[PDB]
C-alpha cells in the first residue's frame, strides 16, 4: 500500500479537508499557511518554521557567531511555489520509502496510533482534550474548525540544516515525559543532506575528510520520526540527562555532551552507553506514568466535546498504551505488554536498524563530526527512488553504495559548506 494516497501538487485548489490554509494554535499570531494532510493525523506544511518559537521569526543570522560551524543559512530557500512543490513531493517520497520497509510500516503505525492523551481536564471524572494538540483548518465556508493531529512536517527556520523536534508544552504537564504525548513538529527538509566519511577513524575525527558519502535523507527523516515517536508516547528521556562522551578524546577535550535520548534514537553500540541501572530507572519511571493514565481513564465518567464518544476515546487510549480492558470496567497495565511496547519504541525503532532495512551506507555512530552538507533534488526518479534511494538498480550506482558516493555520483550533489576545520 501507499502511505500517501493523493499525489499533491502545491498549486492544487484548497478544499478545507486535506488541502487548506491553517493556523498553528499557540503560535501567538500568524497568517494562514497552506497545509497538506498526507495521512490520517499527519500534515505537511511546506514553509520555513517562523511559527513554533517566538524567538525564531527571521531567516537571517543573528549576532551569533563562533558557536555553530555546522550550520547553513539561506533566506530564499523554500520561498517560491516551485520549491514548495518539490519540498512536499520530497517529503511524500521519503514517507513512502519509510513505508516501503517493515520497520517503517511499524513505526508509522505506532505514530498514527499515538494520539496525544486527553488530559486537559481538571475534574477527575471528565476526559478533556489538550487544546494545543490540534490545528485550525479553514473550511470552504470561511470559518475555522479545530482538528486533532499527531505529526507535522515543517520546513527549517533560519538555520536550514538544524532539523529538530518541536512541540508545545503545558503549564503543568511535561507532555513528552509523562506518557501523554503531544503533537510533534519536525523541522525537516528533503533538499539538503549531510556528508560522512566511510572510515570510522576519519568520521569521528574533526580534522579529516570532506564528506565522500552522503546521508540518505530517508534515514534522517526516520531518525526524527523515532524521536517524535517517543515524544508522542510521552517516554522521551529528559534532555538534561546526558552522557559524558569518554570514547572520543576530541569530545572530552571540548567537554561535548550527548543526550541519552539521541543515543537511544540512534541505537547500535551507542545505545549501550546508557548503563543498565538508569536504563531500568526510566522503564520503571514510565511504567508508573502509563498506569495512572489507566487510573485517569478509570476516574473519568464524562467526555467533553462532541467529536467522539467516551467509549471510543477510552478504546483509543487502551489501544495506544496497550492497556488491558477487562470487564471490571477498569483499565490495567500489563508489565509484559508495557515492556513489549516500550522496547518497540526504543530498541526496535532506531536509526541503526533503518540502515539495515534500506541497505544504505551511514554514519556508524552519533558521536562523530559532520563534514559537509550538499544540495540535492531527490524528486526526479532518475536521481532517487522509493525503493533504492540514490543507488538505482540495474545501473552503475546500485553497487557499493555508489549512489551515495558524492564523487562517483557527482551530478546528484553540490557541496555548499565544509564543516572540516571549523571545529
Ligand atoms: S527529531 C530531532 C532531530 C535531531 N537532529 C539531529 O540529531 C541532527 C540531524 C540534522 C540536524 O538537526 N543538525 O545537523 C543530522 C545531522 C547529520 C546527520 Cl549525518 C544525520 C542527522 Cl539525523
Amino acid at each position: 500500500m501507499q502511505f500517501v494516497n493523493k499525489q499533491f501538487n502545491y498549486k492544487d485548489p484548497v478544499n478545507g479537508v486535506d488541502i487548506a490554509y491553517i493556523k498553528i494554535p499557540n503560535v501567538g499570531q500568524m497568517q494562514p499557511v497552506k497545509a497538506f494532510k498526507i495521512h490520517n493525523k499527519i500534515w505537511v506544511i511546506p514553509e520555513r518554521d517562523t511559527f513554533t518559537n517566538p524567538e525564531e521569526g527571521d531567516l537571517n543570522p543573528p549576532p551569533e557567531a563562533k558557536q555553530v560551524p555546522v550550520s547553513y543559512y539561506d533566506s530564499t530557500y523554500l520561498s517560491t511555489d516551485n520549491e514548495k512543490d518539490n519540498y512536499l513531493k520530497g517529503v511524500t517520497k521519503l514517507f513512502e520509502r519509510i513505508y516501503s520497509t517493515d520497520l517503517g510500516r511499524m513505526l508509522l503505525t505506532s505514530i498514527v496510533r499515538g494520539i496525544p492523551f486527553w488530559g486537559g481536564s481538571t475534574i477527575d471524572t471528565e476526559l478533556k482534550v489538550i487544546d494545543t494538540n490540534c490545528i485550525n483548518v479553514i473550511q470552504p465556508d470561511g470559518s475555522y474548525r479545530s482538528e486533532e493531529l499527531n505529526l507535522v512536517i515543517i520546513g527549517p527556520s533560519a538555520d536550514i540544516i538544524q532539523f529538530e523536534c518541536k512541540s508545545f508544552g503545558h503549564e503543568v504537564l511535561n507532555l513528552t515525559r509523562n506518557g501523554y504525548g503531544s503533537t510533534q513538529y519536525i523541522r525537516f527538509s528533503p533538499d539538503f543532506t549531510f556528508g560522512f566519511e566511510e572510515s570510522l577513524e576519519v568520521d569521528t575525527n574533526p580534522l579529516l575528510g570532506a564528506g565522500k558519502f552522503a546521508t540518505d535523507p530517508a534515514v534522517t527523516l526516520a531518525h526524527e520520526l523515532i524521536h517524535a515517536g517517543h515524544r508522542l508516547y510521552g517516554i522521551a528521556i529528559n534532555p538534561n540527562r546526558v552522557f559524558k562522551v569518554n570514547t572520543n578524546a576530541y569530545y572530552e577535550m571540548s567537554g561535548l555532551e550527548v543526550s541519552f535520548e539521541e543515543l537511544r534514537t540512534f541505537g547500535g553500540h551507542d545505545a549501550k552507553f546508557i548503563d543498565s541501572l538508569q536504563e531500568n530507572e526510566f522503564r520503571l519511571y514510565y511504567y508508573n506514568k502509563f498506569k495512572d493514565i489507566a487510573s485517569t481513564l478509570n476516574k473519568a465518567k464524562s467526555i467533553v466535546g462532541t467529536t467522539a464518544s467516551l467509549q471510543y476515546m477510552k478504546n483509543v487510549f487502551k489501544e495506544k498504551y496497550l492497556l488491558s480492558e477487562d470487564t471490571s470496567g477498569k483499565f490495567s497495565v500489563d508489565k509484559l505488554k508495557f515492556d513489549k511496547l516500550y522496547k518497540m519504541l526504543t530498541e526496535i525503532y532506531t536509526e541503526d536498524n533503518f540502515v539495515k532495512f534500506f541497505k544504505v551506507l551511514n554514519r556508524k555512530t552519533y558521536l562523530n563530526f559532520d563534514k559537509a552538507v550538499f544540495k540535492i533534488n531527490i524528486v526526479p526518479k532518475v536521481n532517487y527512488t522509493i525503493y533504492d534511494g540514490f543507488n538505482l538498480r540495474n545501473t552503475n550506482l546500485a553497487a557499493n553504495f555508489n549512489g551515495q558516493n558524492t564523487e562517483i555520483n557527482n551530478m546528484n550533489f553540490t557541496k555548499l559548506k565544509n564543516f572540516t576545520g571549523l571545529f
